[PDB]
């Protein structure tokens, strides 16, 4: 419901408040990093949402797990809190004991977020929880966040590669039907001033439930192309969430990968929110022997035959078309 919808609002800026901080406070730009800070961003994304709504905590499923292996091969249990205390220590239990990266994790974990939107303030949607299942990717595009180029010059609005393609991705879908119904999708590095070295984000959301279809208000922009960077007119990009956000915007109109390497974290928010305007994803591999894709059954949680996504099925029609008469 829409009341879900602005709590996941929220916990997206305090997910992207961490992955920020990351990479904008010394002590933490110092430092395995990259799935300690994804496991942390899920774990905080999992917690919130169950305390704020008991009982959805067990629904939220993601590409991380909320176990971490130290340097001693301990295995810990990433659970939070109950306050900022606990949290530095279980943070010095995985960082070795290194006491002011424990304290500022758990500093920007704790510190409470008041983002809201007065769009989404007044629908008033209500959605029974228990057929809610909730896909997650913390952190979209690693490699991109880990890399942290910020002077990368777009292609006709499109970013080839850069702290530009990093999303959070929280998806929302129907446990029965396999139907994406709710998404949010946080870019923590669309803006940077060169003379502060801060960022600014964005977000977007999108709502598709039985018949009714609301999304965020979405800036003002033959066929527009975009593929991945190890794909094997037409540009490349990095991020399964930033390439389906090139699609949402209109800054392309479709977006295909023909490999298996996607899953239902990296689709389920972007499906939702091309849901509530008019266009979906559908299997590659069924499109061409001639079917959107579904959240609810696995194969595992991959994509098997890839996927197109899409915001107008006219635009869909016309390229699978043109497509396979070759
Ligand atoms: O950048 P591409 O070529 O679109 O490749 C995508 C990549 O962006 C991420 O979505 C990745 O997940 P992750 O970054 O979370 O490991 C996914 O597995 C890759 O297939
Ligand atoms: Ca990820
Ligand atoms: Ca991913």
């Amino acid at each position: 419901m829409s009341d879900i919808l602005q709590e996941l609002l929220r916990v997206s800026e305090k997910a992207a408040n961490i992955a920020r901080a990351c990479r904008q406070q010394e002590t933490l730009f110092q430092l395995d990093f990259k799935t300690l800070a994804a496991v942390l961003v899920q774990e905080v994304i999992k917690e919130n949402m169950e305390n704020k709504f008991p009982g959805l905590g067990k629904k939220i499923f993601g590409e991380e797990s909320n176990e971490l292996t130290n340097d001693l091969g301990e295995k810990i249990i990433m659970r939070l809190g109950p306050t900022e205390e606990e949290t530095v220590a279980l943070l010095s239990k995985v960082l070795n004991g290194n006491k002011l990266a424990s304290e500022a994790l758990a500093k920007v974990v704790h510190q409470d977020v008041f983002f809201s939107d007065p769009a989404l303030d007044s629908v008033e949607i209500n959605i029974p929880q228990d057929i809610l299942g909730i896909w997650v990717d913390p952190i979209d595009s690693t490699y991109q966040y880990i890399k942290g180029s910020a002077d990368i010059t777009p292609n006709q609005g499109i970013f080839p590669s850069g702290l530009q393609c990093v999303t959070v991705l929280i998806g929302v879908y129907d446990i029965q039907t396999g139907v994406p119904l709710m998404g949010v999708i946080n870019q923590p590095f669309v803006s940077q001033d060169l003379h502060t070295r801060r960022w600014k984000g964005q977000c977007y959301w999108g709502l598709s439930y039985l018949g009714t279809n609301i999304h965020s208000l979405l800036p003002p922009v033959s066929v527009v192309i975009s593929t991945s960077e190890k794909e094997t007119r037409i540009f490349r990009a990095a991020g399964a969430g930033y390439k389906s956000l090139c699609v949402i915007l209109g800054l392309a109109d479709i977006y295909i990968f023909s490999e298996d390497t996607t899953f239902k974290w990296d689709s389920c928010a972007a499906h939702a929110i091309l849901r509530a305007m008019g266009g979906g994803m559908v299997d590659l591999k069924e499109c061409l022997e001639r079917p959107q894709l579904v959240y609810h059954v696995g194969n595992q949680w991959a994509n098997k035959g890839g996927l197109i996504a899409y915001r107008s099925e006219k635009q869909l029609e016309t390229f699978l078309s043109r497509l396979l008469q070759h």
